[PDB]
DNA sequence: GACCACGGCGCC
DNA sequence: AACGGCGCCGTGGTCG
DNA sequence: GACCACGGCGCC
DNA sequence: AACGGCGCCGTGGTCG
C-alpha cells in the first residue's frame, strides 16, 4: 500500500481544493500514484515542485492552482477527457466513477488511485477508436495546458467604469419601476412573473400569447411580449426594466468585485467536459456571455480592457456554423454564397427590418442569425410566424424555400438521420460521437426532437473541433511572441498583446485560424485590435 | 521599362548558366508588376533588394541565394498553382504553352510572364478550394522548406567510397574473367544484345520473358532469376550488372560533387515532377541510394553527419496500407495494425521459409513487390514466376488477398466508377490526376489505366500527408539548431548537434504521427547513427 | 559524329 | 505486353 | 428557514 | 409544448 514522498515517475495525481474554483481555491491535500501504491504529500504546496505534470482526474484544476502560485506545472493524462470523447454526457468525476468503475471521495489518496484505475480502464474502452484516440492525442490533451494557461492569466477590468455604470442604472431602473406603478395602478414585483403575468393579462387585460413550458402559465417573456410593445407603454418600459435589472445584477455589479489579489484581474473556467456537441463552456463567472447586443451591451464590453502597455486581439470566425454545414452537405449554393463574399444574416436582417444592408444594427443581425438558425433547425411553421409576424402558410412556404434553395443541405440532415438511427449516434468531421436516444420514438414530437438534437451536433460540434485545433496550434507561438490568450467565445479567440507586437500577433492568429483543415468552403476570420472589447470588433 | 528597384509584391524572373542552382551561374535577374519590366543591372546583389522570390521556379532562385549566403524565401509560384489544377503540368515551358504567354530565355520576359500566368492559373483555380488549401498550406510553404533542404546539402564519407571504388573495381574484372572463361569468348557484358546471344544462342538456355517494345528475349533478373542456381554464369552476371551500376551511378559519381561552398553533396527536391504528388529527386537522385543488398548497405554508410553531429532517420511504417485502410475502412486491414502485425514480414516468411527474424532486407523487399503487386493489379501469369507457382494457384492467391480484404475491393471499385464518371481521381485533400482511358475499349489500354487511376488516390493520400509533416516539422527543427536534409517519400533524414539528437528525434516523430485524424494510426520508425545505415538498424 | 529510344535497374 | 510512381546508366541503330 | 424547479434571459 | 448548445438570476411552493 502506502510509500513515502515524492513519488516515481509516471505517476498520477489526486488531490482535494477548499472549493470549486482553482483561482480562489486552498489546497488542502496532494497525494500520487503508481502501481497500486499510494504516496501521501506532507507539505501539498511544496509537493507539487516534484511533479514533471498533473496527470489525473481534473489535472488542469490543479495546474490553473500551481500557476497562480508561480509554478509551471503543466497538465497531461486525464481520465475525464477519455471519458468525456467515449461519451460526452460524462462530464463529472463522481458520475464517471459510478458509471465506469471506482467510487470519487474526498481524500487525495484515493482520488490519485482512482485516476490510475479510471486511466487503463477508459483508455481500454477506447480500442480500436483511432479518431477518438487522435482528438485526445493531439486536441483534447494539449489543449488542457492552453485552457490552464487562459485561467490563470484572466482579463483586466475597467473597474471605476463599471462602478460609474452601477450608479446610472440604478437610477434608471428606479425611474422604471416608478413609471411602471404609475401606469398598473399599484407598487408590485417587476421581477416576479407570476405578478407580472396577473397584472399584463388579468387586470391590464392584455392578449396572452404563449405558454410556458412546464407550469403551463401565460408567458410574460420577451416573445409573449414582442407584438404588444409599441402599442402598450408599460410593456416596453418592462422589457427595459428587465435588462437592466439583468445586466447590472448578473455582469455590472458582480465581476468588478470578482478582481482577484494575486494578478488584479478577473479569473473565469474554462469547462472542457461539459457539454453533448464538445463545446467548452465557460462559468464562475461565465465570460462566454458578456452582453454585446444591446447599446448597454455594448458598455459592458468596454470594461474588459488591456494591460497598460498592451492591446486585446479579437477573433471571430465569420458565419462559422454555415460554413461548416457547406462542407459537411457539399450544398454547392451554400458554398456559393462565401465565394461570393456574401452574408445572410445581413441579406435576411435587411428583409426583416426593411432597411439597407449598412443600416443592420447588432441587434437586428441578431434577430436574423434567430431566423436563418432556427429554420435550418426544425424551427416550426407555428413559432416563425410570430416571430416574423406572418400567416401561417407563408411560414410554411418559406421553411421549403430554403430546403429548395438548399437542397443538398435537406439531403444531408436525411442521411445523417438515417446513419443515426442505425448507429444510435451521430459524430462530428473528426469523429467525435454524441449518442442520441429516441430517433425512433413513436411519438412525433419527442422524436422529432431528438432528431434536432442530432443534426445539429455535427455541424456545431466540427465547428468546436476546428476552434480546439486553432487554439493547440496557435497558443505555442503565441509565448514565443511575448502573448497571451484570454478567452474562447466558441467562434471567437480573444488575445492580448504588447502594442508594440499587436500587428503581428493579430496576422499569425489569422493565418493559423484560417488554414486549420482543407474544407470546401474557405474559413475567414475577423480581425479587430483595441483597448477593450468592444473597439477591438468595431 | 522601369529602374531597379521593383516595387513591393512583384514577380520575379530570371536566368540560370545552368539547371543546377547550386552549381548555377546567375546570369540575370528582373522583376514585373502592373506590367512594368524592372531590370536589375548587378543580378546578385539586386538579391538584396527583394523580401522574397515570388515567380516560376521561385524555389530554384531562393536555393542559389541561400549558396551566397542569402535568406530570399520562395512564395508564390505559377507552377505550383499548375501542378494542382493537373500534375501534367511540369515546366514553365509547357504551363506557358497550354494556359498563355511564352517561356523565353529573357530575365525580363519570364518576369511578366510569371505575373501574368499568377492571376491567369489563381483565376482558373476559383471555385477550387481544396486545391488552393494545398497551395497555400502545404505547397507554397514547402517551397520554401525545399530550399532550405537543397542549400544544406548532405557530407559524405568520401575517402570511404574511393576505397570502396578500388574494391568493387576488382570484383568487376574478376567476375568479367570467370564469364568470359565460361562461355568461351570475351564479349561486353554491359550490353543486353550481346548478353541475348551469348545466353540464349550459344549457351541454349530457356528464354522466359520478352522486352517490353524491341519484342527481344529479355535479359533481365526477372527472366533470369529461376536460372541462377543451376547456371553459375547467369549468377555472375547478376552479380556484374549490380557492382557496374552500383559504381557508375553512385559510389565514383557522388564523391566528384562534392561542392566547394559547403563541402557537401546537393540534390534537387523537384516539387512539380509526378502524377501523383509526390516529390522528385535529380542531380543527383538522392532518393535512389542502395540499401537493399550487402554492397548497397555499404554505400548508405558512407552518408555521414557533420563532425559534432548525428542524423535522425524516420520512415513510416508499411504508410501507404495504412493510408489504404483509412481510405478503404477495410477493418482486417485496419486489425494488422492495432495488432502491430507486419505484412511484409509475414509474406516474406512464407515465400522464403524462414521465421520472422531471420527475414532480409532483401526478403522483406521481394515482399514488398509481392504484396503491393497483387494490390495494385499484377497479373496471376507474372505472380505465378514471381513466386514460382502454377498459373491457376497465382489466381486464387489474388482472389485469397480480396476476400480476407472485401472493403479494399469494394474502394478500387468505387474509386474507378468515380473515376469513370468525373475522368479524374483524387487524394484524401483533393489532389487530383486526370486518368484517361478509363473507359478505352481495347481491355489491356483500360486495365492499365485502372492501375494508375487507384493507385494514385494511396500514393498521393501519403505524398500530402509527408509534405504537412514537412511544413509543420521544419520550422520548430530551427529553433532546436536542427537541419532536414534528405525526404525519400515516407522517409524523412534530419541533422541534429548530438547533444539534441535525442529530443529532435522525439519532436519529429511525434509531428509526424500526429499530422491527420485517420482510422488507423500513424507510426514511425526512428533512427539516430553517425551514418545513414546506421540511423536505420 | 551526334542523338536518343531503349533495356535494365537503383529507390519508394 | 503490363502492380504503381520516379531518375540514371551504357548500348547501338539511324541519320544528315 | 433551506432547498431547488422554474421562467426568464445573457452569449454562441 | 418544442431551432440547437450553455450558465446565472430572482421567485415562491413545498417540506420537515
Ligand atoms: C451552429 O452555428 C451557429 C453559428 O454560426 C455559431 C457562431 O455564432 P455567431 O458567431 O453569433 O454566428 P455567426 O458566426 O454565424 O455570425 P457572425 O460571427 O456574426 O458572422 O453559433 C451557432 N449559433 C449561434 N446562435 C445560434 C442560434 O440561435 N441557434 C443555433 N441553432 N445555433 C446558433
Ligand atoms: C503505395 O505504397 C507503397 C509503400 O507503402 C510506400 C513506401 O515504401 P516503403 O517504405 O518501401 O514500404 P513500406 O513503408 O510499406 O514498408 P517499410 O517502411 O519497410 O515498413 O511506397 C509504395 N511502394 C514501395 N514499393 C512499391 C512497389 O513495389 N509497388 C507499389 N505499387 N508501391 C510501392
Ligand atoms: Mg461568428
Ligand atoms: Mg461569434
Ligand atoms: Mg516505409
Ligand atoms: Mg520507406
Ligand atoms: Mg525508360
Ligand atoms: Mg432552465
Amino acid at each position: 500500500e502506502e510509500a513515502p514522498w515524492p513519488p516515481p515517475e509516471g505517476a498520477f495525481v489526486g488531490f482535494v481544493l477548499s472549493r470549486k474554483e482553482p483561482m480562489w481555491a486552498d489546497l488542502l491535500a496532494l497525494a500520487a500514484a503508481r502501481g497500486g501504491r499510494v504516496h501521501r504529500a506532507p507539505e501539498p504546496y511544496k509537493a507539487l515542485r516534484d511533479l514533471k505534470e498533473a496527470r489525473g482526474l481534473l489535472a488542469k484544476d490543479l495546474s490553473v492552482l500551481a500557476l497562480r502560485e508561480g509554478l509551471g506545472l503543466p497538465p497531461g493524462d486525464d481520465p475525464m477527457l477519455l471519458a468525456y470523447l467515449l461519451d460526452p454526457s460524462n462530464t463529472t468525476p463522481e458520475g464517471v466513477a459510478r458509471r465506469y468503475g471506482g467510487e470519487w471521495t474526498e481524500e487525495a489518496g484515493e482520488r490519485a488511485a482512482l485516476s490510475e484505475r479510471l486511466f487503463a480502464n477508459l483508455w481500454g474502452r477506447l480500442e480500436g477508436e483511432e479518431r477518438l484516440l487522435w482528438l485526445y492525442r493531439e486536441v483534447e490533451r494539449p489543449l488542457s495546458a492552453v485552457l490552464a494557461h487562459m485561467e490563470a492569466t484572466g482579463v483586466r477590468l475597467d473597474v471605476a467604469y463599471l462602478r460609474a455604470l452601477s450608479l446610472e442604472v440604478a437610477e434608471e431602473i428606479a425611474r422604471l419601476e416608478a413609471e411602471v406603478f404609475r401606469l398598473a395602478g399599484h407598487p408590485f414585483n417587476l421581477n416576479s412573473r407570476d405578478q407580472l403575468e396577473r397584472v399584463l393579462f388579468d387586470e391590464l387585460g392584455l392578449p396572452a400569447i404563449g405558454k410556458t413550458e412546464k407550469t403551463g402559465k401565460r408567458s410574460t417573456s420577451a416573445a409573449a411580449l414582442e407584438a404588444l410593445r409599441e402599442a402598450h407603454p408599460i410593456v416596453e418600459k418592462i422589457l427595459q426594466y428587465r435588462e437592466l435589472t439583468k445586466l447590472k445584477s448578473t455582469y455590472i455589479d458582480p465581476l468588478p468585485d470578482l478582481i482577484h489579489p494575486r494578478t488584479g484581474r478577473l479569473h473565469t473556467r474554462f469547462n472542457q467536459t461539459a457539454t453533448a456537441t464538445g463545446r467548452l463552456s465557460s462559468s464562475d463567472p461565465n465570460l462566454q456571455s458578456i452582453p454585446v447586443r444591446t447599446p448597454l451591451g455594448q458598455r459592458i464590453r468596454r470594461a474588459f480592457i488591456a494591460e497598460e502597455g498592451w492591446l486585446l486581439v479579437a477573433l471571430d470566425y465569420s458565419q462559422e456554423g454555415l460554413r461548416v454545414l457547406a462542407h459537411l452537405s457539399g450544398d454547392e449554393n451554400l458554398i456559393r454564397v462565401f465565394q461570393e463574399g456574401r452574408d445572410i444574416h445581413t441579406e435576411t436582417a435587411s428583409w426583416m427590418f426593411g432597411v439597407p444592408r449598412e443600416a443592420v444594427n447588432p441587434l437586428m443581425r441578431r434577430a436574423a442569425k434567430t431566423i436563418n438558425f432556427g429554420v435550418l433547425y426544425g424551427m416550426s411553421a407555428h413559432r416563425l410566424s410570430q416571430k416574423l409576424a406572418i400567416p401561417y402558410e407563408e411560414a410554411q412556404a418559406f421553411i421549403e424555400r430554403y430546403f429548395q434553395s438548399f437542397p443538398k443541405v435537406r439531403a444531408w440532415i436525411e442521411k445523417t438521420l438515417e446513419e443515426g438511427r442505425r448507429r444510435g449516434y451521430v459524430e462530428t468531421l473528426f469523429g467525435r460521437r454524441r449518442y442520441v436516444p429516441d430517433l425512433e420514438a413513436r411519438v412525433k414530437s419527442v422524436r422529432q426532437a431528438a432528431e434536432r438534437r442530432a443534426f445539429n451536433m455535427p455541424v456545431q460540434g466540427t465547428a468546436a473541433d476546428l476552434m480546439k485545433l486553432a487554439m493547440v496550434k496557435l497558443f505555442p507561438r503565441l509565448e514565443e511572441m511575448g502573448a497571451r490568450m484570454l478567452l474562447q467565445v466558441h467562434d471567437e479567440l480573444v488575445l492580448e498583446a504588447p502594442k508594440e507586437r499587436a500587428e503581428a500577433v493579430a496576422r499569425l492568429a489569422k493565418e493559423v485560424m484560417e488554414g486549420v483543415y482543407p474544407l470546401a468552403v474557405p474559413l475567414e476570420v475577423e480581425v479587430g485590435i483595441g483597448e477593450d472589447w468592444l473597439s477591438a470588433k468595431e
